[PDB]
């Protein structure tokens, strides 16, 4: 039933698309696509609280986290609603991304539609990277491309 | 309140930053904020039903009119929810924008955030341009400029 999809855009060279599908609302989101343009190795995927309110924004902007938990891995309990980790470039700079996740959502409370999918410069360390940024950010540093998550035909 | 905002952005030089209010989740949506890059005059200026599915994409889609209704203007009891008519752009092509309206919400079922408004290449003719075209989309044209509907700080 639910459907959505964010065109991921920057100053640069990464660009993609990710589908994001939910058949029910107690159920887990769907997210396909892929990114280009990316360095070959493991990018933080995050969907962060708002929408950019200026025309170039640099910055990612706060994590979506409703529930005020420490950043982790998707597998974790303990993490922000929109911690999906990590993408994985080819050597070739293509990520091609297949997950499914029950911690977002497309309707309710934690709902992802309206706020901003984000690959990110660095690896995330998934909080174990043993230090105060580790349990903000998964340090994974920079937005390399964003869009903004929306209703998909 | 509720907040949202869209990043309007083109490939030529219409761009623009517009903002959505909603202090009563059953009361007016105050849409404001200011459009550059236009020719002078009328510039039509609607919510689309869904978010690009493809980069650099230069169709505006569907209308947002989950109530199907024929296209009007934003007064007119028969319009689309997205039917927010025309912005005026001046000499200087600016268009400063401040509009309220209480056909849209930014919340419930039939919520814009996540949808897409487009400022279109010419006026909309408010379904009174006397063919098939005006009762669905006015004859507002290409889109100029756009951007996802979210949710601001």
């Amino acid at each position: 039933a639910t459907k959505a999809v964010a065109v991921l855009k920057g100053d640069g060279p990464v660009q993609g698309i990710i589908n994001f599908e939910q058949k029910e609302s107690n159920g887990p989101v769907k997210v396909w696509g892929s990114i280009k343009g990316l360095t070959e190795g493991l990018h933080g995927f995050h969907v962060h609280e708002f929408g950019d309110n200026t025309a170039g924004a640099t910055s990612a902007g706060p994590h979506f986290n409703p529930l005020s938990r420490k950043h982790g891995g998707p597998k974790d309990e303990e993490r922000h609603v929109g911690d999906l980790g990590n993408v994985t470039a080819d050597k070739d700079g293509v990520a091609d991304v297949s997950i499914e996740d029950s911690v977002i959502s497309l309707s309710g409370d934690h709902a992802i539609i309206g706020r901003t999918l984000v690959v990110h410069e660095k690896a995330d360390d998934l909080g174990k990277g043993g230090n105060e940024e580790s349990t903000k950010t998964g340090n994974a540093g920079s937005r390399l491309a964003a869009g903004v998550i929306g209703i998909a035909q």
